[PDB]
């Protein structure tokens, strides 16, 4: 009837325990808090598929860098809690968020300074370095080895990410299939404004300028997708998919591209042509101007090409 | 009544989800084949705990080193089943005995060659450098790896490990820690030839004069085992410790000492004074003469004190 605040591995334990007793499915969303419509569609798509929901809400330290100041990332839990329960007025229910203290993720301790970390870690190698993690290096190690802890607590049926993070989404495939973990990996499509600028945290902050002028971001994804569906079943281009979107990206002044990339969606190697039965991931990551000033917002989004 | 043979992941998770419908608990010895009496010892002792027992016989590549021709590591399928089913006669049994193939255990490639890995790979940072990973420091990172791989496979209630390989223990317990895991980690006392000589494949094929040279190892450490206990609840010098064991495995002009260490039962870090409550692994490797030429074999064994 409300919300189970589970707040230790072994509360997560005992909850978890009556689920296998009642033969219970268990969906499961991963969040680090700040929760918003985009967690809200994952939240809704694990109710429809399983007898019961947890959510987390867990800052991990490892996926940061030293020279970020973790102090400051906002902690929102009231406003998260609210958020769960408006959306469960608006159908079962969420049955439990898990939100535990570092000590309990990491029990042996934690450092941002990786030489001095200390006990089980886990690289997804292959998948961690390019793209996002050029200007990360660190996170996708922090990533996979938090989502490990989280899945052998939790111990879910299904577990769910947004396509937004899609570099984040092969990590975790590859992790799961690696590891050959016991779980179904859903990945579910990006929900987006009206304008068609996906779903973040600084949106609900932003004038409705700020975000219509952003949403050009996507307006160059749909082209590309748009030219390689008009192409079949014979392969296309790639470098011609992108000359599609990069000038439309390019059409703002202000907009900063770091990447344009068409990618294998298992390996994410570059790709020199999409092939119909394969696919390739469409992403990009855009600097726009923030409010004043020159702080800028890193924007990322992709389109999935099947 | 008779022991299945499971090839595939899929086989497993078919076998387990019987158990899981059966509510029954489930014990699970890994291996790497070639199976003696020390690995009975584990297995007798999970058919003790547990409704079911479930065997694995894998040569993991990603704990060997490129400089080692894993080509020659000895296949010994039908010897060990035969093992299996002695084993049986003398007791519940032995229920499956899983045997993948590498392609299967690594869906997405293994090379012994570290700069060329794909995938999820497993690090207990802090556990693996030290002691035996000195020599094969790419060792415990396999073995983290491979034995998170078959927890999540078979996903036991109990899984069974002999203290004979005391650093291998340590790295599973904090890798069991540290990623959260739903399992007991059982250590069970090292399995002893009539002398004292510590279980290990060699034994069966060397001569009975040879064992008998090689038990002097073990009462080396019985040595230092019993002046650390005549001294009580006061702490005790480790250094003095050493002193007891070195001088008898030294009396043998043959054996070349490799290390002798005193050190926490949780880090492996070098301790100065053993106390009783926290205790320290008291280890040893020692190269012995083979049977001819200049071929040694390397032993290695330890006592536990509490």
């Amino acid at each position: 009837n409300t919300i189970k605040i589970l707040r230790t591995v072994q509360q997560v334990r005992q909850w978890r325990a009556q689920c296998f007793l009642r033969n219970e499915s268990v969906g499961f969303v991963p969040t680090m808090g700040a929760l918003h419509a985009g967690h809200c569609s994952l939240i809704n798509q694990s109710i429809k598929e399983n007898d019961k929901t947890v959510v987390s809400i867990f800052v991990n330290p490892s996926q940061f860098a030293p020279h970020e100041d973790l102090d400051n990332y906002p902690r929102t839990l009231d406003h998260d809690l609210q958020i769960l329960q408006t959306n469960n007025n608006n159908n079962k229910i969420v049955d439990a968020v898990f939100v535990p203290k570092v000590s309990e993720m990491y029990p042996s301790g934690i450092s941002l300074d990786i030489g001095k970390q200390r006990g089980a870690f886990v690289t997804v190698h292959g998948s961690s370095e390019q793209l996002e993690g050029i200007t990360r290096p660190q996170f996708f190690r922090g990533v996979a080895t938090v989502v490990t802890k989280l899945l052998n607590i939790v111990q879910p049926t299904n577990i769910y990410f947004g396509q937004k993070d899609a570099q984040q989404c092969v990590v975790i495939q590859n992790l799961v299939k690696d590891l050959i973990i016991n779980t179904n990996v859903r990945i579910m499509p990006t929900l987006r404004e009206s304008n068609g600028l996906a779903m973040s945290s600084r949106n609900q902050y932003l004038s409705q300028e700020m975000k219509d002028k952003s949403s050009l971001i996507y307006q160059g994804l749909k082209t590309g997708e748009n030219y390689y569906l008009n192409h079949s079943g014979d392969k296309v281009s790639a470098n011609e998919i992108l000359q599609q979107i990069k000038p439309i990206i390019s059409s703002d002044p202000d907009f900063d591209i770091e990447y344009i990339a068409v990618s294998h969606p298992e390996t994410l190697e570059d790709l020199d042509y999409v092939v119909p039965g394969t696919g390739a991931i469409v992403s990009t990551a855009v600097k726009v101007p923030k409010e004043n000033s020159d702080e800028k917002a890193r924007l990322i989004d992709n389109i999935i090409l099947h």
